[PDB]
Order: C-alpha cells, then sequence, then structure tokens
C-alpha cells in the first residue's frame, strides 16, 4: 500500500480528509499528520489507531507516496516542491498551482484526462468552482456553454475552523444577549487577511477572498479562471458574484447558463441525473430542490430549480448545492487520489518544475 | 388633518407602518388599527395614545380618509373595494391588485406619476422588486435597460412574525441544544400556504411563495410582472431566483443587467448615488458594500459591488440591500401616503371599480 501524508490535518478540511480517507479505498500502509509548530505532539486518531502530529518541515517528506496538502497557501508554496524532490505525488487543495500550466486543475468527473500528464502536483479546484462544473458539465457536453453567470451563497466552513467558530459565537451573542448585529465584533469574516471584518450573523456579506484589481473578488476570479482550464475552453464567457451566509456547511449557487444549442428542460433534467456525481432533486408540485442542511455530509452535488429564462431562447437557470468540505475540497481531493491510483499515476517525477522556496 | 386606519396593525409590517406613521409628515387628525377577529379589543399605542384594535370588516371604514393594507392578499381583496366604496384611499401592502389596469402600482422615486389617474387603489410592490427599482431606476434613465437577472438573500421577516419566531427558535435550538439543522422541525418556512415545511437555520432555502405552472414561484414571477409594469415597459427581460437564508430582516440581490447603451461604470456609481432613496456604498478599497444588518432601520436603498461584466460589453453587476419592512413595504406604503397628500389627491373616488366580494 501506501504512506499517505495530510497536511494541515488540525484544520476544518484536514478532518473531512481524514474521514475520507479513513473511508476510501486507497491501499494505505501508513498515515501520517502534518500541521504547524504548535500541534506537532498532539495526537489525532486514524480509525482507532492514534496518530501522533508532527511539524512540517522541508524533510519531512521522505518515504511519502502521497501527499494532501490543505494547510493554507502559503503552506503550498514552500513545502509541496520539497515533497515532489522527495518524489511524492502532492494533491494541492490551495489555489496556488491552480494556474500554473505544468499543474493538471482536476474535477475526475470532467477531466480526469488531465492527470496523466502531472508533473507531481495536482490542484483541487475551488468549492464553489468544483461543484458548478459537476452539475454544468454535462449540458456541456450535449448542447454547449456559451456564457455562466453565478450568484453564490457561501457557507462559512470554506473560510476554516476560526470563521465557523466566529459565526457561532456571533450568533449567539445576538439570541442569547440580545446583541444588535451590527454592533456585533469581528475578527476574521469576510477574509481573515483583510484589513477589516464584519459579523456575518444575519448577514450576507458580498465579499470571499480578498478584492482584485478588477473589482471582483479573487473568489469571482478562481471561479472564472478555474472553469476556463476545467472544461479547457477559454471562450465561455464566465462572471460571478461570490458572497457569504450564515450557513455553517454546503454551498448554494443561483447558476445561470446560455447554451450553445437550445436544450430541452427534459433532457437536461436527464443529462445531469445521467452525470456521475451529480444528484437531480427537482420535483417542484413537492417542493423538493437541493438544500444546504440536507447536503452536508454528501460527497455528491444536487441540481434542481431547473428551468428555462423566461426570454432567453438558449438561457437556462439552476440551483446548485454540495458540501463544500467534502465535494468541494476532501472529496474531491481523495477522488483524485483514488483517480492516481486507479490509472497508475502514483509515482516520483523524473523533472522537476517547481521552484524551491 | 386626516382620519387613516392602518389593516393588519399588529403584524410585522403594521408594526412598522405604525412607526413610519408616527414618524410622517402626514397630518394625522384619528388613527384607527384593523386586524383580525383575533386582535380585536386589544390596545397598542400610537405615540403615547392607546387605541383599541378593531375587527377588520366591510363597515369599518365610514369616516375613513387613507387606509393602509397589510393583512393578506385574502383581507385586501374582500375589504378593500368596500373601504374605496366608502370613499376611502387605500394604499395596499398585497400582490392582490398590482396587476389590475385600474390600479397604479408605485415607487414614488420612479414613478409618482401613475398615482394622478388613481381610482381608489395604489398598489405597493413586492418588497424585492422596489428595491431593484430604487437602484435600477437612474440606470434605466439614462442608458435604457435591456434586460434583468436577479438572485435574491431574502430575510425570514418578509414571511411574517410567525417566520421571524420560528427561525430564532430554530436557531436557538441549534446553537444551545446541539439539535442537528435538518433535524429541526419547521411549520412556516418556505410558505404558509404551501403544503409542507422546511429549517431555514443554517440553510438557504430556493422557494419564495407558491410554485406557479412555469416552475418559477409567484415571488420570482412578481419581480418579472412588477418591474415591467413600474418601468411601463413590457420589453424589459427579467427573470429571477428568490432563495430565503438565515437574515431577520433587510433583503440583499445579486443584480445583472445588460442596458440598451454602454453605461460607463463610474457614471453607473454617481447617477445612482444622485437618484433619491438609494446610497452608493461601493468603495472596494476600503471593503466598503450594502450589507443587510446594517440597512436595517433606514429607508434608504443601499448599491455597491457595481462593475462591468466580464465579457458582455453592455452588461453590469450589482448588489442591492434594503430594510424589507421599510422601502420593501411600511415606508414605501407611508411614502405613497405623503405623496398622494402632497398631490391632492387623497379624495373619494367617484366610480367604483372594484368587484365587491
Ligand atoms: N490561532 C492560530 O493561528 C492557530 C493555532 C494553532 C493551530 N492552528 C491551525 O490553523 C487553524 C486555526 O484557524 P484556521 O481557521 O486558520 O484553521 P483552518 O484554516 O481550518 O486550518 C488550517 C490548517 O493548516 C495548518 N497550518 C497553518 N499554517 C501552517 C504552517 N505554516 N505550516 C504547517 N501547517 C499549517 C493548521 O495547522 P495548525 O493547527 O498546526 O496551525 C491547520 O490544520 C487551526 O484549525 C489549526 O489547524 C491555528
Ligand atoms: N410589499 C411587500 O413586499 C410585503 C412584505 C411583507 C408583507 N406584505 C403583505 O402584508 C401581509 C402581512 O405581512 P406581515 O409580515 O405583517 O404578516 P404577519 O406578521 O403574519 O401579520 C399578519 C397581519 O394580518 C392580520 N390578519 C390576518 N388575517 C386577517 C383577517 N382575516 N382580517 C384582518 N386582518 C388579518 C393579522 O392580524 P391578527 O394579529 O389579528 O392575526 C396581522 O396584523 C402579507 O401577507 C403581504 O400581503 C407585503
Ligand atoms: O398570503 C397572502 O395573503 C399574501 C402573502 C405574501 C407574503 C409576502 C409577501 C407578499 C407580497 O407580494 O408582497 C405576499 C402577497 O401579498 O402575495
Ligand atoms: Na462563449
Ligand atoms: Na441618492
Ligand atoms: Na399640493
Amino acid at each position: 500500500g501506501y504512506t499517505v501524508a495530510v497536511v494541515g490535518a488540525t484544520g476544518a478540511v484536514g478532518a473531512q480528509m481524514i474521514k475520507m480517507l479513513e473511508e476510501s479505498t486507497l491501499p494505505i500502509d501508513k498515515i501520517r499528520y502534518l500541521a504547524s509548530a504548535r500541534s506537532a505532539g498532539k495526537s489525532l486518531k486514524f480509525k482507532d489507531q492514534d496518530i501522533t502530529i508532527e511539524e512540517t518541515t522541508e524533510t519531512a517528506f521522505e518515504g511519502v507516496d502521497i501527499a494532501l496538502f490543505s494547510a493554507g497557501s502559503s503552506t503550498s508554496a514552500k513545502y509541496a516542491p520539497y515533497a515532489v524532490k522527495a518524489g511524492v505525488v502532492v494533491v494541492d487543495n490551495t489555489s496556488y498551482f491552480r494556474q500554473n500550466p505544468d499543474v493538471p486543475l482536476v474535477v475526475p468527473e470532467v477531466n480526469a484526462h488531465a492527470l496523466d500528464a502531472h508533473n507531481g502536483i495536482i490542484a483541487c479546484p475551488n468549492c464553489s468552482t468544483i461543484q458548478m462544473m459537476v452539475a454544468l458539465e454535462p449540458v456541456r457536453q450535449k448542447w454547449g456553454l456559451d456564457r455562466i453567470i453565478v450568484s453564490t451563497y457561501q457557507a462559512v466552513s470554506g473560510a476554516g475552523m476560526g470563521a465557523i467558530l466566529e459565526t457561532q459565537r456571533e450568533l449567539r451573542e445576538v439570541l442569547n444577549d440580545g446583541v444588535k448585529p451590527c454592533d456585533l465584533h469581528a475578527e476574521i469574516l469576510p477574509s481573515g487577511g483583510d484589513k477589516k471584518h464584519y459579523p456575518i450573523a444575519f448577514n450576507a456579506l458580498p465579499q470571499i477572498d480578498v478584492f482584485t484589481d478588477n473589482d471582483y473578488t479573487y473568489e469571482e476570479m478562481k471561479m472564472t479562471k478555474e472553469t476556463k482550464k476545467i472544461m479547457e475552453d477559454d471562450s465561455i464567457a464566465v462572471s460571478a458574484t461570490c458572497v457569504r451566509i450564515p450557513v455553517l456547511s454546503a454551498h448554494s449557487e443561483s447558476v445561470y447558463i446560455e447554451t450553445k444549442e437550445v436544450a430541452p428542460i427534459e433532457e437536461v433534467k436527464a443529462a445531469i441525473a445521467a452525470f456521475p456525481g451529480a444528484v437531480l432533486e427537482d420535483d417542484v408540485a413537492h417542493q423538493i430542490y437541493p438544500q444546504a442542511i440536507n447536503a452536508v455530509g454528501s460527497r455528491d452535488t444536487f441540481v434542481g430549480r431547473i428551468r428555462k429564462d423566461l426570454d432567453a431562447e438558449k438561457g437556462i437557470h439552476m440551483w446548485v448545492v454540495s458540501d463544500n468540505l467534502l465535494k468541494g475540497a476532501a472529496w474531491n481531493s481523495v477522488q483524485i487520489a483514488e483517480t492516481l491510483h486507479e490509472r497508475g499515476l502514483v509515482r516520483p517525477t523524473a523533472e522537476l518544475k517547481f521552484e524551491l522556496k
């Protein structure tokens, strides 16, 4: 079997990586948990086995076959190249390597083939992008995609464990201490790395990540650029508005597309239902549609509210929901690893394409 | 001065109708409070005065100059025509009369002129429509509008006092008692008058009102139809997705438009800032944008995240927030009443144009 390392084992994604690995078909001979200096020495379970968390260093990756990185952009930038040096194949959850042309950006149901040419690092895309790709790829295959416009409804777990706890504390101060939401103290959301912080309790914050020079946020531009790379078509026009809402887990998206040819709605529904990883949940007569709270804990991506635009001949609207820590991160990553195993791609790279920092 | 009646004085909207009237410039000699048999006989303040609540009936309107209706479509359908017959000017906050060609559907900053031809009933549009109209009218004036795509983020108070209590109770159960959200029992949301009820705590529900036969909800179709009538332009293409989220008050909206002529993005910002009732809150360098929690208690409508679409030349995205009980309901209604008073339009109607039920 393999020696598998989880870098960032102690965080929100880390925890689900462990869970996904525990339930994986990957043959695992040894599991190693890595994090920062301050977690080193603590113990975390793998199944009933006790594992000792190690500090992430340049020399920690010897003997490792597969390393799943979810420790933040800076940690992958610094240590993933040394893992690749050590003969590791790295599946990276962060955004750091995603737009590097030597790095496949993969959703296994859509572009598993891109894995074949990897140079030791595979990037998992953004959570919001992944679930959109699972929903839209079956439509693109049959009728094409001219443009996408998406507005997201993102859970706070996407911003990390600290954001979850800040959200819960805020809500208790409102409901229990009677604090007005506009009077709440905030430290993390909307973005831990930005200058000002705002309450999320009973709010909707139209900012995920920091702002880019064009007045879209980095989250929104990731949806644009990652979509084009995943579906390998820069002509697909993609514009996003990314919004954080008071949901702990599972992202929801209002997705509008225009296809290249007119796609009968009953066929679109059938095509999505037939696509692996996508579940059709669409029966409005019985008020059936995807819901964040029902999606939590499932690897599937749920699609409903499917309907023609009222005016645009080729326009279609839908509602897409998935657990942002499973298909959106930890399951996509483990699924990439299982796919690498299945296709004989877990082996050291010949050449190094990535600088050692 | 006027005798003013508030029909549905005890609910979520009615409490704000009372506050807006208390703060109004309308010369009010007498206030009457009307509700159902359930509240009849109870007491409620207008400023320092105790006012006894009365049952709403066919005969309750003698001597009344202006009646503000916010007690549900059925109540308006049954009683507003009797108020008109009695000589009242009715400002109806429900959907019932909105698409009747004898009824002005008014946002005073946009189409106050339509008030002049009233026949005893003036309809206040849906909250979501109202705030969108305030943001977009200044754009349409200078550059036209071809289409709108909108995804909403709607607060629970829009569905009434019960919805508010249900939301608070659900969140407390999760946060203080450790109930899982998918295990919560719901009785009202997404829609009181539909068959099945789902939890809103840590969820996003893509259903507001009941479904229509084209698979859009009534809330989505109201946005479409009300936009066309308010802007007096059936050629404007409008499709919406309306979603309830865990916010108590203030609706937010991700609005996409395509204008008729290219609309320079900085001039759009200026035009919105210059439009009465609209406040520009847009300085991404300092993370300034409309937020639900900051909008609560203000009559203004706040607009930001204003930016060009990445591909469509005439496309523009923005974020629009307003207190759904103020400008979205009580304040729009009271503003209509003030506008009727100011234009000498508070008088009985000669010809009855509304079916008595
Ligand atoms: N207050 C802190 O800054 C603090 C203290 C202790 C731990 N952490 C980690 O970071 C999280 C704190 O809140 P969060 O919302 O940022 O968590 P998070 O994003 O949900 O998780 C981030 C993960 O990346 C790891 N990590 C961060 N910097 C690292 C580095 N330079 N080298 C190796 N691993 C690194 C963390 O391990 P570590 O837990 O070892 O950092 C953590 O497991 C914890 O969940 C914990 O995982 C943070
Ligand atoms: N413009 C908008 O977007 C907008 C927004 C919100 C609401 N509205 C309209 O206002 C209505 C109520 O809204 P809400 O949020 O205030 O609901 P709510 O909090 O449940 O209040 C319902 C109100 O209607 C009264 N009522 C119910 N049945 C009645 C009857 N048979 N006769 C007389 N009064 C009756 C209630 O009186 P009791 O206390 O005696 O039951 C109460 O005052 C909505 O259904 C809708 O039509 C419009
Ligand atoms: O059930 C009813 O009587 C009306 C329900 C309702 C609830 C919330 C907003 C509205 C509205 O359109 O403003 C409406 C409406 O009047 O149709
Ligand atoms: Na295109
Ligand atoms: Na203004
Ligand atoms: Na006058």
